[PDB]
């Protein structure tokens, strides 16, 4: 029996990480299960549009059809009266006009520049799936879900003849900070990393990470912890690498602007801050969280890992 | 901030926790709306499968017969079979069943969740084919609580956070500025864990003794649940508190012996002159209870763990 605890900065995909746990190794989410999240991928999307719509405006940019001054109104006042669970093809209509939008797809591709779903997109564009009355969101839309962790959340599932006992830790900043504490002797750490918070002006978001990383390794209670380093969001680190640069996150940096690249110097970075090296080890992997395919491969050689080190 | 109020519950397990952090949903934010009800059909149709199958599980241990030998099949069935209306028939039958009956009365004899009659006794609405769960029936089920729960909510103008931990031990002290806690028993255990040392009431109290007089919470204020009242107000009448404390030489009254219980409580706080108990009774599982004790306890918080920021 192995206890793992996800850590990292919010967003980094910690409880996207445990869903694929659930997906991947004892079952996954039935089409109940599933039906359960409608009410979550509604919230996300409108939460999504409003967000990037409340941005055009400190942004200073216009709609593209002139008439979509109206559906932008008509969004908030539906938004109120929204019975969870449930949307009305009205305010479906209303996003959906919306998202097809000049003006507002440009502040969408501005997004760096203040806050935005990850999710956003994806939901947004299968939004005539999604506004059915009947729809049934999949798996995907339910790795796709964005809801703040609180407290502290425990999965269990067997893999390889092992017992994990995994911890996603919300809660604020101290009792999370003190939370962890009570944490002192772990198993593994699966600190994640939101890749592609390099070009978010958050000090930077991506420092942020690493400062908390730094602290994580170099700790002292987790000195026979297994720290494991989920460089997460890869995909949209490679959507955006190519055309935000890796200078905005790291003047000091000399290479290029790609993938493969940024990627590798990001991954520096972080095990650079790792003191002990000669001591302990830091695994790493490149990471799409949502990506089931990728987190089996990936949870595959976390364990193998895991089994050695014990 | 001095309008945030950290709360941590505490109690021995069906001692009614969760059941209190539901309610703090309804009360102060929403509510289980018809959409999240329905998620609870699975855990009501389990919680209610269990309960049965405890039942008649019992049974042979208690050398218990059915009334009508006819059961004996639906008996078998029942396991062999795990909801469906055919599950729904096999249910009803056996929980009308006077042998099933009677050993739904010794209950104490074994283990049994409590909401067992409340759902066997609302089968029929239950088993419906399209049976939309009430908040009372999402009130009543029980499940595991695992990790840590949190809740939020704000109410009188004060910012609560209360946490639920799930076993929980070295975790209860894994908080800080805990405001206020609200420990609960399960006054309706006294007549019955695992036969192995002392009974749950007693478990309860070593637990009490334990949280009430640590010095970790000496600047948090101790709210004492005496809860499940409404199992208890039944229990005292066919069931002595003697078979918890059998020095008891009181009336088996709801009044008598409810505060005798208190008693043993409160006792346990080593620390009479200094540390005051907030003591409750309540019924977890009614809203209108609850929010009412809840409004009581936050006027004492606000009373007594709070600095005079404008609330008092
Ligand atoms: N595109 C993409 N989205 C991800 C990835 N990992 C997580 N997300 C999404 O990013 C948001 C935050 O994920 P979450 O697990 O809640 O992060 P947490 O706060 O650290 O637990 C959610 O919408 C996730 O579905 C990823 O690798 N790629
Ligand atoms: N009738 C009745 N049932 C209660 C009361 N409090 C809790 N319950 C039930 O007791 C069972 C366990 O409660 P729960 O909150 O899970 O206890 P926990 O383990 O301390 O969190 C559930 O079926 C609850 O609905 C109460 O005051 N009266």
């Amino acid at each position: 029996e192995v206890k793992l605890l996800l850590l990292g900065a919010g967003e980094s995909g910690k409880s996207t990480i445990v869903k694929q746990m659930k997906i991947i190794h004892e079952a996954g989410y039935s089409e109940e299960e599933c039906k359960q999240y409608k009410a979550v991928v509604y919230s996300n999307t409108i939460q999504s549009i409003i967000a990037i719509i409340r941005a055009m405006g400190r942004l200073k940019i216009d709609f593209g059809d002139a008439a979509r001054a109206d559906d932008a109104r008509q969004l908030f006042v539906l938004a109120g009266a929204a019975e969870e669970g449930f949307m009305t093809a009205e305010l479906a209509g209303v996003i959906k006009r919306l998202w097809k939008d000049s003006g507002v797809q440009a502040c969408f591709n501005r997004s760096r520049e203040y806050q935005l779903n990850d999710s956003a997109a994806y939901y947004l564009n299968d939004l005539d799936r999604i506004a059915q009355p009947n729809y049934i969101p999949t798996q995907q839309d339910v790795l796709r879900t964005r809801v703040k962790t609180t407290g502290i959340v425990e999965t269990h599932f067997t893999f390889k003849d092992l017992h994990f006992k995994m911890f996603d830790v919300g809660g604020q900043r101290s009792e999370r900070k003190k939370w962890i504490h009570c944490f002192e002797g772990v198993t593994a750490i699966i600190f994640c990393v939101a890749l592609s918070d390099y070009d978010l002006v958050l000090m930077n978001r991506m420092h942020e990470s690493m400062k908390l990383f730094d602290s994580i390794c170099n700790n002292k209670w987790f000195t026979d912890t297994s720290i494991i380093l989920f460089l997460n969001k890869k995909d949209l680190f490679e959507e955006k690498i190519k055309k935000s640069p890796l200078t905005i996150c790291y003047p000091e940096y000399a290479g290029s602007n790609t993938y493969e690249e940024a990627a590798a110097y990001i991954q520096c970075q972080f095990e650079d801050l790792n003191k002990r090296k000669d001591t302990k080890e830091i695994y790493t992997h490149f990471t799409c969280a949502t990506d089931t395919k990728n987190v089996q491969f990936v949870f595959d050689a976390v364990t193998d890992v895991i089994i050695k080190n014990n």
